[PDB]
């Protein structure tokens, strides 16, 4: 039973989902800026749904948005672009990385206490009470880490995170820096007892040497090439890149453990960011209809059979977040 | 002409001030613990309104908020506390240093266009117009700079503020980080044009080296021992070496570009913190009422004049702020 942001549902019908996506996304600090970034409700929830329609054509039928507490996460949204839809999508229970997130508050609690069981009760009655007092449930825990190391400050998620999925089952799904501690974070949660078969190492398409996916995928957990379609930015690597190692990774077995997002964001919270002329190919194909259009036709293509391709796109998702 | 949260009020009228303190506060990433740290707002406005009671029985009539818009900021909530009362309550407009403060998005910003532009112009807006289309305007403008240097990231601020306050006037308020960079904020703002007459260097108490203060005051600012009763917290001093840096400079005639302050918070948002007893005599006096019930009386005791007393209290905040 997957929980989403309009309750629960079977397994069966997840279907076809997206991972990792952002409807709303916000960088911290966002909220500061609200007199001239504004967040205009209708004109977003008519964009998000136009979005969450075009997915619905393509048989998309889930989308699993990773949006971090720190980050803008509103599940009243997420559920309001679901039940206007019939799109269905989980939503998130956890902090962003110590680069980019909010770091303030837990830095400070952590100094004059236990800040580890905190972040455990957060998530706990996020998952299985709600969030804000909505009644809505994320139905997966999110957890980044920095490029060059899992820091304490992000560790204290990770362990109270393992907690929370030992006892509830949750699936975990994670943001790696710069294709950096995906074998770490797998290592670090296994050890914590976590589920393995419940974990997505996330961003793992941000680094392109295969030997670096197999030595996460030798701690039997999942991991997502999320970022497909951002060419450039935050040093990714080019789509044509993270192929390459896709399909040398399912030409060794690995299509149960593979999964496949944009980690698109369809509509940004504060004022709209300035993409420059010059990064406009790096974001040309980061939107969520890249997949389905370009990506899943082109596998086929080079000799992917169908089979693998509904592996990644609907067994894998059934089976980690169902 | 003073502008407050209920609208402009002549500097005749603002009284004896409290030039910064904070009826709600919270560290950046409060928000993301909404789920058990929640805001009762019965319960804040009943606890805020008791201590603006309190003040007003202490003679002071105006509070100088000085919460950064990515710190908590309410416009309207001090608006209501400030009706409900009668206490004049200006608040302000500004980030707070990048060493706590919500730093991920104008960092963004900055690197994909002119932030400083960008933050002029919300300044400019707040300040001239309102805020969160409130029509609540900020009565000055907060600006902070970090312990070891005034960044990259904070000179943003400082450089669009300076040019906020030469064409409006309006006034500006800081925060220096543990007794550093008083100097360089005064240098740097004056430099660009700033009125030295409208600038309040802020935390210069976290300093109790008066060679630190008078190569301040040289800039023709005024500076504010506005940590009064936070004894041991975050490196400040105990009031004892407070009080001793503040006769002497009383005693070089210094008492027109001197304030008092306790940089309170009222109201903690996120979940209440977990105060260890071994903090308990730092935050001890740490409350609004202390300069009132034990310093000015103290002063007096230790020869300073009652006309001094009415300088730091009175004249200056009508001329800083009216
Ligand atoms: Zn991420
Ligand atoms: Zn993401
Ligand atoms: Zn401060
Ligand atoms: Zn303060």
């Amino acid at each position: 039973t997957a929980q989403t942001v309009t309750g629960a549902v079977a397994a069966a019908q997840l279907g076809a989902t997206l991972p990792h996506e952002h409807v709303i996304f916000g960088y911290p600090g966002y909220a500061g800026d609200v007199t001239l970034g504004p967040f205009d409700h209708a004109a977003a929830l008519a964009s998000c749904t136009e979005t969450a329609r075009a997915l619905l054509a393509r048989g998309i039928q889930t989308v699993v948005d990773a949006t971090p507490n720190d980050c803008g996460r509103n599940p009243a949204f997420l559920r309001e672009v679901s039940e206007a839809t019939g799109l269905q999508i989980l939503c998130a229970t956890g902090f962003y990385y110590e680069g980019e997130g909010a770091t303030t508050y837990f830095k400070f609690r952590a100094s004059l206490g236990d800040a580890e069981s905190e972040i455990y009760e957060m998530m706990r009655t996020e998952v299985t009470e709600g969030i804000a007092g909505t009644g809505i449930r994320a139905g997966v825990i999110k957890l980044a880490s920095s490029r060059d190391a899992i820091t304490p400050y992000e560790q204290l998620f990770f362990r109270a995170a393992a907690r929370v999925q030992r006892e509830t089952g949750v699936p975990i799904i994670t943001h790696t820096q710069e294709g950096q501690q995906g074998p770490q974070q797998a290592e670090l949660l296994t050890s914590l007892g976590a589920d393995p078969a419940r974990i997505m190492i996330g961003h793992m398409d941000g680094n392109t040497d295969p030997a670096y996916h197999r030595e996460t995928l030798r701690h039997g957990v999942s991991i997502a090439f999320d970022r497909i379609g951002l060419q450039g930015m935050v040093g990714t690597p080019t789509d044509a890149e993270r192929l390459s190692v896709l399909t040398t990774l399912l030409g060794e077995g690995y299509a149960d453990r593979l999964l496949l997002s944009h980690d698109s964001i369809w509509h940004w919270l504060g004022r709209p960011p300035a993409i420059p002329e010059a990064a406009l190919p790096a974001v040309k194909d980061w939107h969520p209809l890249h997949i389905s259009d370009d990506i899943l036709p082109d596998l086929r293509r080079r000799g992917i059979t169908e089979e693998q391709v509904g592996q990644m796109t609907v067994g894998n998702p059934a089976r980690l977040f169902g």
